[PDB]
């Protein structure tokens, strides 16, 4: 799974993912909860290329994001302890539903 | 990405996820914005083979959940609008930390 016009970007060593703070209590809960689905590491292309900290970081950006993105994972590899008491709220709602589909028609 | 002893199991029909409303605020916005990386369908076994709803409920639960759990997909077809804000976030300070692994080791 390699994004398109990745030749000539390298994959830079990993690294902390950063502990953000944003205002609302939604998004810091989160960000805690899921930090760990998100590149710990990026690609970018050489120095000898840029003029600037802006172009480098928009190339690295995008780029990471895009490859990140296109690369495949079982869904039970995203899944949180929050995803997976949700699933089992639902999917047992369902299987009754189904249940009662059986029951009458049956 | 067959789990296994799923012989004999039947996959039924989509249906609407149910609309769940936990206490939390969390819990309730989270629910809305990932109800759709949940299934909306189950397995189960034929009627035939129960005495009750719980235990044709409790197979079908399981099964379902595990089956939902290998499938494969793409990390970006996971990610919603949150996601997306936050690996955009993230993954700038990282880009700018890269920067300046390059900078300084060049
Ligand atoms: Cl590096
Ligand atoms: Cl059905």
């Amino acid at each position: 799974a390699v994004v398109g016009g990745l030749g000539g970007y390298v994959l830079g060593s990993a690294m902390s993912r950063p502990i953000i703070h944003f205002g609302s209590d939604y998004e810091d809960r989160y960000y805690r909860e899921n930090m760990h689905r998100y590149p710990n590491q990026v690609y970018y292309r050489p120095m000898d290329e840029y003029s600037n900290q802006n172009n480098f970081v928009h190339d690295c950006v995008n780029i990471t994001i895009k490859q990140h993105t296109v690369t495949t994972t079982t869904k039970g590899e995203n899944f949180t302890e929050t995803d997976v008491k949700m699933m089992e709220r639902v999917v047992e709602q369902m299987c009754i539903t189904q249940y009662e589909r059986e029951s009458q028609a049956y």
